[PDB]
């Protein structure tokens, strides 16, 4: 099959989960393999962030230290003097991938196991968050912390952005967030034709990890989940964004 391929052109194992939430229709592939989640995370932590704060919460300023600040932090780096509010680091965590961002939201939800807590409650028996940023991006094959599946991430994502796990207000804040995603522009975006409205959170890991979680919008149509996930053999492998557009590519045709 087209999946197969992409995986021997790219030398990458592929996870595939995307549904069709007006018709049940999917597209799978390795869905259920494990993959270290990586940044993809930060939606997820995000939505459990909307489940626990009002709107006005959300106005908190947070300060923080250079101390906080640790290997990827576009945004935090820049405002230790001033702090930022809790909205400003929910934004600078999902459109750049703002990993001391991610850091703090995380504390202020009870850090990862809480996080676990709460994704068990809303029915995500696999996603396994155990540590903060970076060195939650440690995922050696076989282990499981830290990591998910392409189905369990959908499904994940699916349930704050779409379902009634957020109401309608902070289910918008997410998805306008995830619209205008910086990080993403290679990946599900670079895989969908015109007119399709995006909503993705990327994720970079060891052993060449690339993931893509979005929401996409056909221009006329009910929105379809999608995770693309991605590792490679080596631990310090380089990843290739055109795996991710091009899997969307046959994600996008089988639908």
């Amino acid at each position: 099959d087209d999946f197969a391929k992409l995986e021997e052109q790219f030398d990458a194992k592929l996870g595939i989960f995307a549904l069709d939430t007006g018709t049940n229709r999917t597209v799978t592939y390795r869905p259920d393999e494990r993959f270290a989640f990586a940044s993809t995370i930060k939606a997820l932590t995000v939505g459990v962030l909307l489940q626990q704060k009002s709107i006005e919460d959300l106005n908190q300023r947070i300060t923080y230290t250079r101390d906080d600040l640790v290997n990827y932090n576009p945004i935090t780096e820049k405002h230790v003097d001033t702090g930022m509010t809790l909205k400003e680091l929910a934004d600078a965590s999902l459109r750049y991938s703002d990993n001391t961002a991610q850091n703090l939201i995380l504390k202020q939800i009870g850090g990862p196991e809480s996080l676990k807590k709460e994704l068990r409650k809303i029915g995500d028996e696999v996603t396994n968050p155990e540590r903060f940023e970076p060195e939650l991006n440690e995922v050696n094959p076989g282990e499981t912390q830290d990591t998910s599946t392409a189905r369990a991430l959908a499904t994940s994502l699916q349930a704050f952005a779409l379902e009634d796990k957020l109401p309608s207000e902070k289910r918008e804040l997410l998805i306008d967030w995830m619209k205008r995603n910086t990080t993403g522009d290679a990946l599900i975006r670079a895989g969908v034709p015109e007119g399709w409205e995006v909503a993705d959170k990327t994720g970079a890991g060891s052993y060449g990890t690339r993931n893509d979680i979005a929401i996409i919008w056909p221009p006329k149509g009910d929105p379809v989940v999608l995770a693309v996930l991605s590792s490679r053999d080596k631990k310090d492998a380089k990843y290739d964004d055109k795996l991710i557009a091009e899997a969307t590519k046959v994600v996008v045709k089988a639908l």
